């Protein structure tokens, strides 16, 4: 609020990063156009529309399929360092297969995209997977349902071959893959993502899985999947002056009450949570609370595993939003954990002892600010697990847009909720900096408002506003406008 | 140790309390006297001599039973505020149960030692029992085994009732059990307590039973047994200026190395070591670590016993003599639990990274000097668990003295190591006083040379030298010179 308060660039080193974000299947669009072979998320959206808060699927998105040269027009008039998008898997291998073949078009348009960043003094930052899986996979083998451990594995792993073989010369900053928790989570626990599996008598498109098991292999399979694929890349493409590593979706834990029983339920959600994908990468296996809990639903992993995912970064992504109050849950007969995020035995709440919210709500139904959360999720990543290069690679809130509740233009353009938020976030970010935590950068979550999957085009999340209303024009919105004032100054 | 830094009788407060213990079994004798009934240890003994160290038995002990004028005495010329000696169940209760009758010249000999002690104003800190049970409710149901969690609780509250009734009136400090995890882990775990049961394949006398379990169930109706006799005493028995609770051995834990693993190692020691019982009387149940490791092993409590259980204790008793460093061992099909304390997935370590010792040798097996580990005990249960009165009703060495390697009586007089080592825990007191610690009092362990369980007469732990050569004569070593002087002064 203050002005004293409000962040300027000189807060930071000379060689920290400012950018934006977004993820191919969310604004792409031309979902089957040049050669491009379906997803589980086309497949999924088509064919169960009442699974999409208002029924909507993402053939167009943004298009920034098409229009590519003006979305990196609007990064170089904010002035932002760098960008970071997601390659879309189908789009460039069809059948998900080497046999399959690369589709040239595919390679084209990334190829185009990274040449204009450059040209224009972007840093791009690609992430390879953003959740769309070729659905071909999907129905050969489950794709990261792979029971097998070994086919996604290795197909994931041509996959990356490619993209490190025709951007490798460009590309100086890799991750391979971004939310591998929510994407499990959701996709095979509550269901909410394609596929849609769950639990039998759990309310999903397919309950006919195992929301206590299948999170856990698909997770396993994605860290597999990262080791091989960092292998391959120190082996055959690191260069001295090149990085890679992935990006963790995470939600701040604060202990509920001031029991020592609600610090234990806390400890036990960062690792239920962070821990799951983190420590894995950090040491080469999970938690040890995880183990614990989910034991024999929790994959183990061969020596050789272990030493190919212990230390398999440069440096590491944390998508943060919100946080939480962790509540204790005692194991006893009187409970059962029916989801796997149930595992961590601990309620997360948004309302502390006192009734009142853990932050002041952001709009949609989960996003509360707490900056604070940030705060301590950096004192984490610097005190236990190494203080590796860190990059905030998503940050950002969801404005409401409905039909039933439409968001007029001018109000979408006025977003000062969100640009305080993000100033907010960003002020948080100097303050852990001088603390001794290594974050290097900021991405701003959505440069476009775009498809927000089960939440459809409920939802305007980008710091551009895009008008579907009309050939999906992009206009400035103020946070847009500070983050350029930001950037320049 | 430098002059200034000897502690001084004014280092501490005016009511602080200063005093030597004992348990019955060590040191009465007159095992088969005046009705006394068969304890579990007389029939280990006689029938297992080759499961102690040096073949020995306690008929005979430190003869306290008719020597015991010379102990009170022993006490009034050092000056000590109080004593803590045990009950004999099986003297009390020939046949451990109220059908079985109770024995006058049981309660006599209790009657008269409490009288004297209080006639020389020292005030007795009573323990009802210290692993002595009558061996006809072992052979009846298994004791602390019995597999119906009712027979040896409702027995054991008898013997409570009993003491309460005799005594009541004359014992303003309870203390319903010393020890319980070494009890359970080695009369059932390990074996080379009496009855010596171990699981099949382990070396112990009965290798027919079950070291993943029976400790345990032992611990459990120790517990429910613990929790029946406070609620009975709390009923009809205690007064404004009365207290029980319990007394509890335990080892510090210091992390073996740097990684956070290590960390969490140490914790999930401090639980199975000291939460195993403590969280239990603290807040109604075990610790989640061990819930979660254990599992089905460690049975759950019913509603009314998590009430009863929990905040049954006007104080508690630390039994602390040294520490270990804990490594952490991960959950893998390579690691399979033996003994229930492998249940904290923890070795516990003399000799940390640099192959030095946490502390020196102080002469048997496993004694280390390290009374930083007291701190941190004492820091734990002021911060973590509510910092209750605390009194560290064991504390001492022992010094080897076997048939091979004879102590010279001279050189057992001259304890100077075992001087050193109580100066140094008591001056630690002193620290945890001044930082918050709510220690009121300190019992040095062992005020006679006695029985020392499997390791027969091989130790001699007291501050006072018992001659069994002559008549048990008791000769005052330089540590109680010391003691005498400090309570004097």
């Amino acid at each position: 609020l203050s002005p004293s308060e409000i962040p300027q660039r000189d807060w930071f080193p000379s060689d920290f990063t400012f950018g934006a974000a977004t993820s191919a299947y969310q604004i792409e669009g031309a979902w089957n156009e040049d050669g491009k072979g379906e997803s589980n998320w086309d497949h999924f959206c088509h064919n169960h529309p009442e699974r999409i808060l208002d029924g909507s699927n993402s053939d167009i998105g943004a298009n920034s399929y098409h229009m590519y040269k003006t979305d990196v027009r609007l990064l170089k008039e904010m002035g932002m360092d760098a960008y970071r998008f997601s390659i879309s898997w189908p789009r460039i291998l069809p059948k998900g297969t080497k046999e399959g073949g690369i589709n040239p078009d595919g390679i084209k348009y990334y190829r185009n995209l990274i040449n204009l960043l450059l040209e224009n003094g972007i840093e791009p930052y690609v992430t390879i997977f953003h959740w769309d899986v070729p659905q071909a996979l999907e129905e050969k083998y489950g794709g990261f349902l792979d029971k097998s451990h070994k086919s996604i594995v290795e197909d994931y792993t041509y996959f990356a071959k490619v993209c490190f073989d025709n951007f490798g010369d460009k590309v100086k900053n890799w991750l391979t893959f971004n939310d591998p928790q929510t994407f499990t989570s959701f996709s095979y626990g509550t269901g909410v993502f394609a596929p849609g599996r769950c639990s039998p008598g759990l309310d999903c498109a397919y309950p006919t899985g195992n929301s206590l098991v299948e999170p856990y292999t698909a997770g396993h399979n994605i860290l597999l999947a990262h080791a091989e694929a960092v292998d391959l890349y120190n082996k055959h493409y690191k260069r001295d002056d090149t990085r890679i590593g992935l990006a963790f979706d995470v939600m701040g834990r604060v202990p509920y009450g001031t029991s020592f029983l609600d610090k234990q339920a806390e400890e036990r959600s960062w690792d239920i949570n962070l821990g799951w994908f983190l420590e894995p990468v950090v040491r080469g296996d999970y938690p040890f609370s995880m183990r614990s809990l989910a034991r024999e639903r929790l994959p183990f992993f061969k020596d050789e595993q272990k030493e190919k995912l212990a230390g398999s970064y440069n440096m590491l992504g944390l998508n943060y939003y919100t946080s939480r109050f962790s509540k204790n849950i005692d194991i006893s007969p009187n409970y059962s954990p029916v989801l796997n995020t149930d595992d961590a035995y601990a309620s997360q709440e948004v309302n502390g002892p006192d009734g009142k919210p853990i932050g002041p709500p952001m709009g949609n139904p989960w996003i509360y600010m707490y900056p604070e959360g940030l705060k301590d999720l950096l004192m984490i990543m610097k005190n236990k697990y190494g203080n590796p290069p860190i990059y905030i690679t998503e940050n950002g809130i969801g404005d409401v847009d409905t039909k039933e509740t439409p968001l007029p233009m001018e109000a979408a353009l006025n977003d000062y909720k969100r640009l305080d938020y993000i100033q907010r976030h960003i002020a948080t970010l100097k303050e852990s900096i001088d603390l001794g935590s290594n974050v290097q950068g900021y991405f701003a979550w959505s440069l476009l408002d775009n498809f927000e999957w089960f939440a459809g085009f409920t939802e305007r999340y980008g710091i551009v506003y895009v008008d579907r209303n009309n050939n999906c024009t992009r206009y400035m919105k103020e946070s847009a406008k500070w983050l350029k004032e930001f950037n320049t100054a």
